[PDB]
C-alpha cells in the first residue's frame, strides 16, 4: 500500500508543465489516482485502473498510455472503511468523518465516493503554451464548472500538512460524471447520497523530475 | 536506484527517537547510508553493507541487525562519477565539484570519499531518556570529536533544498576512521588526499512509522529550516 507520485507539486506550480512519466507508468504504480497532463492539458482522474482526461472544452477522453504527465499521484487503492450516506452531506462533513476516524495528520489517506452529487464545483486547467507562467497567474479564462444532481465518481487523497510543497496538503479530490464527460479538480461539493470508502496509507514514493 | 529512508527528519527533530525499522530492514534497502539509532543513541554510518554505531562516549561498534532506528537514509550505492585528489580540498570544494557535475536540485546525490583527512570534526548525539524533548531542546552535552591526518571513509547524501522537512536539506555527511573506532556526524572537514565517488538518484522512498509517538508529532514547526540547520551543522 504505497502513495506513488511523479514530480513535485512545488515543481508544478513553478511552471514545470512537462514530464516524461507515462500513463503506462502510472498504471504500474496504482489503479487509483489523480493529477494532470503535459502542457497542463486538463485534469487527470483514475480508478479501477481506468484513466480519464478532463479538458477545458468540457470534452473528455480515456487517456492513452503514451500520454505523459508532469504531476500525478497513484496508489493501489485498498480501503479500510465504508460509510453509507443516505441523506445529504457536505464535503467538509465528509472530511470530518475521515478526520475523526484517521486523526493523525502524519499519514496519507485515500478515498473514493460513488454517489449522487447534489452540487459539485470543479476547475479544469486549460492547455498552456510556452514560456509557462505560474499557475496562480494563468492569464487564460478558466471557469468554475457546476454540476447539480449528478451521479459520479470522486477520487481523492488527504496529504499531511508538513508535505505542502511535495503534494497538495490536506484534501485533494477529483471528480468525473457517470457519463464520463465532465468533472475536474473539486473546489466544493455536496453529496445527495452515496458510498464512501477510504483508508490510511503510510508509504510514499516519489519519481523526481 | 532509490533513496530509501525511514521516518522523516521533521519527526526526529520533534523528538520521535524510537522507531521499529531494524538495521536488518535498512540493509534490505541498501548497502550505504547514515542515520541515528533508537533513543538518539549516536550516529549510524553504513557502506559496503557494513553498519557502524558511533556513540557520545567515543565508542564505535558494528551495529546489530536487530537494533532499531528512528531515522536513517539508505540506497544501493551506484556512483557514476569519480575524482581523485592529490592536493588538499575543502568540504565546500568537494560539494562544488559534485554541484558542477549534477547541477539540478531536483536530484539526490550519494557520495563517498576514501582517503586521508587533514582535518575533520564530527558530532555524536547523546542517548535520550523519555519524556523525549525536541532536538533544539536537548539538555545533554553533544560531544564533538577532532581528527587530524586520519585515514577514513565519508558517506553522504545531497538532498534537494525543497525537501527540508522530509530529509536533511543540502549535504549531510558522516564519517568513520580506518580503524573503525571514531567518527560521527560531520561538521567540517578537509581532505588531504583521496578518492571521491558519487552519483545522481531520482527516486525517493519513505516508510512512515505507525507508532503512537510518531502519529502525534508536530511535523510542521515554525522555522523548520532554521531549526534543522541549528542541529545538523
Ligand atoms: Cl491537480
Ligand atoms: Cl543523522
Ligand atoms: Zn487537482
Ligand atoms: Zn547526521
Amino acid at each position: 500500500s504505497v502513495i506513488y507520485q511523479t514530480s513535485l507539486m512545488s515543481a508544478l506550480l513553478s511552471g514545470v508543465y512537462e514530464g516524461d512519466t507515462t500513463i503506462a507508468d502510472l498504471l504500474a504504480h496504482g489503479d487509483f489516482g489523480l493529477g494532470t497532463f503535459n502542457e497542463l492539458d486538463g485534469e487527470m482522474i483514475a480508478f479501477s485502473s481506468q484513466v480519464y482526461q478532463l479538458r477545458a472544452d468540457g470534452s473528455a477522453r480515456a487517456a492513452k498510455p503514451e500520454q505523459k504527465t508532469p504531476f500525478a499521484v497513484m496508489t493501489w487503492f485498498q480501503p479500510q472503511y465504508r460509510k453509507t450516506f443516505d441523506a445529504p452531506v457536505s464535503r467538509q462533513q465528509i472530511h470530518d468523518v475521515i478526520d475523526q476516524q484517521i486523526p493523525s495528520d502524519n499519514l496519507f489517506c485515500a478515498l473514493r465516493i460513488d454517489g449522487n452529487f447534489r452540487h459539485a464545483h470543479t476547475r479544469t486547467v486549460p492547455r498552456q503554451t510556452p514560456p509557462y507562467r505560474a499557475m496562480t497567474d494563468v492569464l487564460d479564462d478558466q471557469p468554475v464548472f457546476r454540476f447539480n444532481q449528478r451521479e459520479g465518481v470522486l477520487v481523492g487523497f488527504r496529504t499531511p500538512q508538513h508535505m505542502q510543497g511535495i503534494n497538495v496538503a490536506g484534501y485533494h479530490e477529483h471528480f468525473i460524471t457517470d457519463d464520463r464527460q465532465g468533472g475536474g479538480h473539486l473546489l466544493d461539493y455536496q453529496l445527495e447520497s452515496g458510498v464512501l470508502t477510504f483508508g490510511e496509507i503510510h508509504k510514499l514514493m516519489i519519481d523526481l523530475p
